[PDB]
């Protein structure tokens, strides 16, 4: 009965499926003003995020040069939203950025957009097989002259500003863009006050 | 400017933040529970699923499982994770229940671990409090078979899979992280199951 049972199984898997979602429309509804207050709030902290970025663990900071910390030190506020209602795994990721020498004015607040969405491909037995990716536009940001952050083209190693570039579209891209946007929407942004308090703390006791 | 309201504030949301937090984990162990029990029942007729599910599902899980772990894994039947403290949707009951084997006495064929938690504050070192969540657990005593037990009896021997009985999250010195196998267990593979199996029945050779 192993066929039967696998598809039972299959069966169920869909409802699972339904319940997942439902549950994270539930977990976005509740949060939501929450986030949206705390996003007042952060925005009259200066640096929040800058330090909330660099006490973040490797994940970010495999990205980050220098350059992109100083740029990153105009940085008022990271916000997260789940925009699109059919899929609460999609999300929107704003940064808002005080003026500074490298975005020109008209673009100060750089958004990305990331679709999730489960697709499907044959493997070498000849059957499909269900596989989640995460795609974005690639997204032009209007820099200033001689300031921008964007790779000439995928082989210089990549630096954090190139998230907005990623597309997700190439088997050719080494930046990680799923995994970034997945730390950045369920751990850095809900856990950003932690971090911040914790990398505080930490410092003064030095 | 005013951080001092600033961080007051988001002290206040914090604590929303929380209780939206447990009413969510309760939504979902009301809407997941009844499929995991029919699950469960699929689960009990297919030979070496949790076994090959176990060493499918990434480091987290295989950093513990030897060869001899593998050997009696083999006769596991189900794991099932429970939410059993309603107040509390975050402790859990963790089963495995295995078919008559050479390692496990036969009045002890389900071993069971309970985790429960504790929000508790600790002192850093200017002396501040922090609010920290703890993992416990009353160790569990596993009637093993002569020459077949798989408890470490001191710390130079790495862990492997069935110390997580042992662990009681109480103490200082350990190098076992259960809390984090815990969170691992009953949020990564217990609900992603029939995934990690199918993915480990697609795998190809390394040539």
């Amino acid at each position: 009965e192993a066929a039967q049972a696998f598809e039972n199984l299959a069966n169920l898997e869909q409802e699972f499926g339904k319940a997942e979602i439902e549950i994270l429309k539930k977990q976005n509804e509740l949060f939501q003003p929450l986030f949206e207050q705390r996003r007042d709030i952060l925005k009259t902290i200066n640096n929040f995020w800058v330090v909330v970025l660099e006490a973040a663990g490797d994940e970010i900071s495999q990205y980050i040069t220098p350059e992109d910390s100083v740029l990153l030190e105009k940085l008022e506020n990271i916000y997260v939203e789940r925009f699109n209602e059919k899929e609460p795994r999609d999300v929107r990721i704003s940064l808002t950025f005080q003026p500074n020498e490298y975005l020109q004015d008209d673009n100060l607040t750089l958004v990305k957009e990331v679709r999730m969405k489960e697709e499907k491909a044959k493997d070498d037995e000849g059957l499909e097989k269900k596989i989640t990716k995460y795609t974005s536009q690639p997204v032009d940001i209007h820099w200033k002259p001689g300031k921008s952050m964007f790779r000439k083209n995928k082989k210089l190693p990549p630096n954090f500003f190139d998230y907005f570039q990623w597309t997700g579209e190439e088997e050719d891209d080494d930046f990680d863009g799923a995994t970034l946007t997945i730390f950045l929407a369920e751990d850095l942004f809900p856990n950003a006050v932690k971090y911040f308090t914790e990398a505080m703390t930490e410092e003064a006791s030095d």
